[PDB]
């Protein structure tokens, strides 16, 4: 369970770890 590259994150209460770095409303 994790958001791939290009998934909106780092925004309002978002608990969902991306398989990536969270940046600019994107999981990188």
């Amino acid at each position: 369970r994790c958001l791939h590259a290009g998934a909106a994150c780092s925004g309002p209460i978002q608990k969902i770890p991306c398989c990536g770095t969270c940046s600019r409303r994107k999981c990188t």
